[PDB]
């Protein structure tokens, strides 16, 4: 309903990594780039180890150095669920994509890129024909599923969905 009729809600793994798995699936369909959910967590670990800019330390917090070190361990655990505002921003920067989240609350559209998170308004309308936007749906909390495009899915993938 809050998306065009060629899009559908896919399935994500439910071991705590649904954010990473939803991002991975939309990334692969949109750009062809295959990255495992574990590799996406490792990209966030590496971001935190490599002189991260202040937005990141500000978001997750001397005390800063231990907090970053705790993050580098915790982000590799499936128990740590991913957050579009933090891990999504890191992955948008690495993969040169914009992340569109459909949030239920009515449906609100958020767009995240390497510079942070904004509501999709008149100047930042969601573009469902842009191969550099990836799409996920957030039913509540930090629960995510990929929003995929039938036009870009194999017939077998679509039968597995049905």
């Amino acid at each position: 309903n809050p998306y065009p009729d060629n899009f559908y809600v896919g399935q994500a793994i439910g071991n705590g990594s649904c954010f990473f798995d939803s991002f991975r699936q939309s990334l692969e369909q949109q750009t062809g780039e295959q990255v495992t959910a574990e590799k996406l967590r490792n990209d966030c670990r590496e971001f935190a180890q490599k002189n991260p800019p202040k937005w990141f330390t500000n978001a997750i917090v001397q005390h800063r150095s231990e907090t970053v070190d705790n993050y580098t361990a915790d982000i590799m655990r499936n128990s740590r669920w991913g957050d579009p505002d933090v891990e999504g921003r890191i992955l948008c920067e690495k993969y040169k994509v914009k992340l569109h989240v459909i949030e239920n609350q009515l449906s609100l559209h958020e767009l995240i890129d390497n510079s942070g998170s904004k509501s999709a308004g008149e100047y930042n309308k969601v573009d469902y024909d842009d191969s550099s936007t990836v799409h996920i749906i957030n039913k509540g909390g930090l629960h995510f599923e990929p929003l995929l495009d039938r036009n870009k899915s194999s017939a077998k993938q679509l039968q597995e969905q049905e």
